[PDB]
């Protein structure tokens, strides 16, 4: 998954049919509960897996500050993972011991067992619980960017960045439980596959071209090189800092030639590209600010509305803000956080 992707988490609380909540959310990405303690299994696991695309599984911790109990819980969890996924989650939100270091050590032992078994461990909780009951900096020191943090705000079912939990190392954010658990991704998945560059980049007077191993070079085409998409013009030079229209969609090649995905700064304006590089039009939010972007006839426009107080103010061409808010009721557009 990538920045701003969505996923839902489920347990027996969601039943044997989750197709409705997946349709409502607009994704099949799930993290599904397997286990709790050393004896309880979510009986909906098989049904929930069949109906979705799991990106991970979770375990509801009951071990408190007991490291030996933590090892047993982790093994029970591991023994019941039904399919390969990148992530296994430690859900630590109840029954803490009175000793925060013991709780931390137990969580680290659990997460280490996950890592040793060949998965990426994740620590899930909410902010005040973590602050009172563990030392999360010790968790991050052993497992970087491993947090999945819940913070729902007013819990109205949308992601409201004003209530974004402020913690280091957050990978995912559970932004609502209304009416089911909703999540948004803050960091792309780590890529542990070092891409290969099948040739050598050459710079001449005109620009950069790519000499493939066979001595040829890409021209009039997209080509992926060392994991990154580039577009090469008719003479074999990769485009840099340029808009490109391909099959009725708009792409932006960055100053280093790489195809932009996600938010990209073009001059002084912000545009948003999906994960396939294609520009997204209409309303898109970044953190607290709203943008209405269009590309009618290749006229690229990014209308910026800066939040201040309970209003959003249009920023004019001179960088000047309206005296009074343009709107106070937010548009129902695409919400991003990274």
């Amino acid at each position: 998954v990538k920045k701003n992707d969505l996923f839902v988490d489920v347990s027996s609380h969601n039943g044997y049919d989750i197709t409705g909540i997946l349709e409502q959310m607009g994704t099949t990405n799930t993290i599904i509960k397997i286990s709790e303690s050393t004896t309880y299994l979510n009986p909906c696991l098989s049904a929930q897996v069949e109906q979705s695309n799991p990106i991970g599984f979770y375990h509801f911790a009951r071990f408190g500050g007991d490291v030996a109990e933590a090892e047993r819980e982790a093994q029970f969890f591991l023994d019941n993972v039904p399919m390969q996924v990148k992530y296994l989650v430690l859900d630590y939100q109840d029954d803490p011991s009175g000793d925060a270091q013991a709780n931390t050590n137990a969580c680290l032992r659990f997460m280490q067992m996950i890592a040793d078994a060949g998965y990426k461990p994740i620590y899930y909780s909410y902010k005040p619980f973590t602050h009172d009951n563990v030392d999360y900096q010790q968790i991050l020191a052993q497992f970087p960017n491993s947090l999945w943090i819940a913070g729902y705000g007013l819990n109205d079912g949308t992601a409201n960045f004003e209530y974004f939990p402020s913690m280091d190392g957050i990978r995912w954010w559970q932004y609502s439980s209304n009416p089911f658990d909703k999540n948004i991704v803050l960091l792309d998945d780590e890529e542990d596959d070092k891409p290969k560059t099948a040739g050598t980049w050459k710079q001449d007077s005109k620009g950069w071209w790519f000499r493939r191993n066979n001595g040829s070079f890409p021209y009039n085409k997209w080509e992926k090189i060392g994991g990154v998409w580039y577009y090469f013009d008719s003479k074999g030079y990769c485009l840099t800092s340029e808009w490109l229209k391909d099959n009725e969609k708009w792409y932006y090649l960055k100053d280093n030639g790489a195809m932009a995905t996600g938010w990209v700064l073009v001059g002084s304006e912000w545009y948003y590209m999906d994960d396939s590089g294609a520009m997204v039009t209409g309303w898109v939010k970044y953190k607290n600010n709203w943008y209405y972007m269009t590309n009618e006839r290749g006229n690229m426009v990014s209308n910026e509305f800066i939040k201040s107080g309970k209003g959003w103010y249009f920023m004019n061409t001179n960088g000047e803000l309206a005296d009074n808010p343009s709107f106070t009721k937010e548009p129902d557009g695409l919400i991003t956080v990274a």
